[PDB]
DNA sequence: ACGCAGGTCCTGGACGAAGC
DNA sequence: TGCTTCGTCCAGGACCTGCG
């Protein structure tokens, strides 16, 4: 109030042309966190430094029920619910009920039907690009 | 067999919260 | 306060695994 420029990618609203260059970043990526490692560029510094952790291989987030170690708090409070038997996501079609979201999500796209990755070499469909690349490991092996 | 699909956890963009 | 940094959620995907 008043906001006169605006971002031509996303819409979003600013007072002041410095304002909306800087936010233009998150769209080109110019000048915006960048490791020094893979050169790769990030959001900001604290996702940068969420990033590095990839690089180490460090694992601060361990489980004290069976001590396993996660890069991520989330990862872990995900793995918690497997001890627990947790497990409130559940599929609306069919009542399949999963401690993963994503496992849930992924299993919620077999109700369409939809199997878009196609074999180049023989033409069998498959609904999950994993089974697709493993599938071609077969035909690796036959020749 | 091997297609199928669920188990598991790594990666990072989204976005409001907290920091400074 | 306003820009920066953080915490967290969430979506996606890589690799693993057993069933029929
Ligand atoms: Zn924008
Ligand atoms: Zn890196
Ligand atoms: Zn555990
Ligand atoms: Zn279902
Ligand atoms: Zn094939």
């Amino acid at each position: 109030g008043s906001k006169s420029f605006t971002c031509d990618q996303c819409g979003k609203y600013f007072s002041q042309k410095r304002q909306l260059k800087s936010h233009y970043r998150v769209h080109t990526g110019h000048s915006l966190p960048e490791c020094s490692h893979c050169h790769r560029k990030f959001m900001d510094v604290s996702q940068l430094k969420k990033h590095l952790r990839t690089h180490t291989g460090e694992k601060p987030f361990t489980c004290e029920i069976c001590g396993k170690s996660f890069t991520a708090k989330s990862s872990l409070q995900t793995h918690i619910r497997i001890h627990r038997g947790e497990k409130p996501y559940s599929c609306s079609i069919c009542g399949k009920c999963f401690s993963d979201s994503s496992a849930k999500r992924r299993h919620c796209i077999l109700h369409t039907g939809k199997k878009p990755f196609s074999c180049p070499e023989c033409g069998l469909q498959f609904a999950r690009l994993d089974n697709l690349k493993a599938h071609l490991k077969i035909h690796s092996k036959e020749k």
